[PDB]
This record gives structure tokens, C-alpha cells and sequence, in this order.
């Protein structure tokens, strides 16, 4: 009976996918988040190691929720008659990247370097666990304002990592690569690197580079803010039209702009405190 184990708080964010509320674990007052998703709106179903029909989001969360704090962890879950309920970790104090960018404007490169580096570690952690996020963007990134650590949220559009082609996509369109727009085909890792380049541009420019499909297909990047030559190169490299022309994760983290990253605690002391 979850209605007793947890105390439901206010509403953190809502959409057609479902609804997530703030919560507190009654036992130890652990701050949590309570996500509800109706079975009717579930398109991706998966199998649990014990052979249980469960939303794919639960499968993915289980596979990444061990040890590493780069992604928000699944603490527990329940099945209700018409819905599932997910109990998720919740940092305090916290704020998502989109509200942070909106509040502070384009980030300084030193700060953007630390943030982008942390999401690369989180996405790299997911892939190591056989999980593709497929909706990497500022709204899906959480900032622990005290520790300076970033965490990934919303695996509702994810899937199992595979090396063959994906023919479906339910993430954010303006973050989707040109091969999805044109051919409805893409490969996980190279598609992720594309969204990563959008994320980086959004970090240092305060806005997304493309809005329409024709802009995504063209792939020409104009900078509305002063951005170093190193960073512009990394961004345009991630945003290469040809997927095979995009960098690997190792190449992104070996890029010259990616050097001498600040530690998360150092990041918060300089930029967050
Ligand atoms: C779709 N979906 N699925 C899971 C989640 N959110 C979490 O899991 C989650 N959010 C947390 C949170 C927050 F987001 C904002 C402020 C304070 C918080 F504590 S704490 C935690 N575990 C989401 N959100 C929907 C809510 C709004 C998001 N910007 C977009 C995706």
C-alpha cells in the first residue's frame, strides 16, 4: 500500500505521458518523486527478469539504477488497476537544466563544460547498461544545486540499446537527427550524439539551434552568442549531417574543449553557491 508508505506532495511536472508528484518516504523522510502512468497510454511494454508484463520504462530504470548517481534511480514501483506508480529519487535542492538556462541565460563555458561532461558520463553509463534514453535535453537533466551533480530523468521514451536500426522515435522532434526526419531510420549511439550537440548549443547559446525540419536537414549552425572556437568545433562535429561523421563518446571527451573539467563540487562552489 503506497498510499501509506509515502506522503504525496505537490505536482512537479505534467504531460500527456503521465504525472509526477513530489513525495516523502514516511519511514525515513527520504525525499522522493512519485510518477503515475496510465496503462492505456503505455505503448512500450517490457519483460522483467522474473517474467512480468511491465512498462519498458521500468525495465530500463531497473537496469541503470545501481550505484552511479548520474541518473535518477528507481527506488520502487507498484501496479494499480489502471496505472503503474514509480517511486523515484529526488535531490534537494534541485532544479532542471531548462529552468536553469532560462533563469541565468547562456552558461559560461567553464560551467557548460562541467555540465556537458557529467551528462556524457550519465549517457555513457546508460549505454554500458544496455539502455538508450532517446530524449536527452535540458528538461530531462536535473541539477543538484548543493553538490553540483547532474542527473538524467524521464526514460519513458527509451529502449534497449541495440546495434541495428531503430524505426521508431517518440522523443523531442527538434532534438532528433536528420536521418530520422528524412528516412525514419537511425542508430542509437549516433542519434544520441546528435541530441548531445543540440544540448551543448543550448547550453552556451541559451536556445536550441533548429526549429523546423528544413533547418535540421540543412544542418547549418549559426551562433547567436560569443562561443569559443573549440566549442563551436565540437558542436558542429556532433551535428554532422552524416551519422558516421559524428564523433564517438571517446572522441567527444578527448576533444580539446573537453579538457580540465571541473569537479562537480568545484562547479557548485564557483557557479552555484
Ligand atoms: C517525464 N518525467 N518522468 C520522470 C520525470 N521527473 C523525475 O523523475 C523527477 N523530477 C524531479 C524534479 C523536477 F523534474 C523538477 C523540479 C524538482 C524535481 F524534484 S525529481 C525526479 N525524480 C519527468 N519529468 C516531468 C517533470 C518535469 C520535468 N522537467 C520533465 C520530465
Amino acid at each position: 500500500p503506497l498510499e501509506s508508505q509515502y506522503q504525496v506532495g505537490p505536482l512537479l511536472g505534467s504531460g500527456g505521458f503521465g504525472s509526477v508528484y513530489s513525495g516523502i518516504r514516511v519511514s525515513d523522510n527520504l525525499p522522493v518523486a512519485i510518477k503515475h502512468v496510465e496503462k492505456d497510454r503505455i505503448s512500450d511494454w517490457g519483460e522483467l527478469p522474473n517474467g512480468t508484463r511491465v512498462p519498458m520504462e521500468v525495465v530500463l530504470l531497473k537496469k541503470v539504477s545501481s550505484g552511479f548517481s548520474g541518473v535518477i534511480r528507481l527506488l520502487d514501483w507498484f501496479e494499480r488497476p489502471d496505472s503503474f506508480v514509480l517511486i523515484l529519487e529526488r535531490p534537494e535542492p534541485v532544479q532542471d537544466l531548462f529552468d536553469f538556462i532560462t533563469e541565468r541565460g547562456a552558461l559560461q563555458e567553464e560551467l557548460a563544460r562541467s555540465f556537458f561532461w557529467q551528462v556524457l558520463e550519465a549517457v555513457r553509463h546508460c549505454h554500458n547498461c544496455g539502455v538508450l534514453h532517446r530524449d536527452i535535453k535540458d528538461e530531462n537533466i536535473l541539477i543538484d544545486l548543493n553538490r553540483g551533480e547532474l542527473k538524467l530523468i524521464d526514460f519513458g521514451s527509451g529502449a534497449l540499446l541495440k546495434d541495428t536500426v531503430y524505426t521508431d522515435f517518440d522523443g523531442t522532434r527538434v532534438y532528433s537527427p536528420p536521418e530520422w526526419i528524412r528516412y525514419h531510420r537511425y542508430h542509437g549511439r549516433s542519434a544520441a550524439v546528435w541530441s548531445l550537440g543540440i544540448l551543448l548549443y543550448d547550453m552556451v547559446c541559451g536556445d536550441i539551434p533548429f526549429e523546423h525540419d528544413e533547418e535540421i536537414i540543412r544542418g547549418q549552425v549559426f551562433f547567436r552568442q560569443r562561443v569559443s572556437s573549440e566549442c563551436q568545433h565540437l558542436i558542429r562535429w556532433c551535428l554532422a549531417l552524416r551519422p558516421s561523421d559524428r564523433p564517438t563518446f571517446e572522441e567527444i571527451q578527448n576533444h580539446p574543449w573537453m579538457q580540465d573539467v571541473l569537479l562537480p563540487q568545484e562547479t557548485a562552489e564557483i557557479h552555484l553557491h
